[PDB]
């Protein structure tokens, strides 16, 4: 396996490749293109635990062919 699963707020699923190589920050810089986002509202969750920009996907333990779930945070006003 190479490919993995992206489940967004939508329903719909993307699919993308992933590496030992890239880091969080640059695989979340990668699909935010495509949905048009930044990546310092995205964090990733996987097992309930979320994932640092700072560190690398390979150090988490994260293999392809998984699912992964998404979140935004959105802000409207004061109260």
């Amino acid at each position: 396996m190479d490919t993995i699963n992206i489940t967004l707020p939508d329903g719909k699923t993307l699919t993308l490749t992933v590496t030992p190589e890239f880091t969080v920050k640059e695989l979340a810089e990668e699909i935010a293109r495509r949905l048009g986002l930044s990546p310092e509202d995205i964090k990733l969750t996987h097992n309930g635990k979320t994932l640092d920009p700072s560190l690398t996907l390979a150090e988490y333990g994260i293999t392809p062919g998984s699912t992964i779930t998404l979140e935004i945070k959105k802000k409207g006003g004061l109260e």
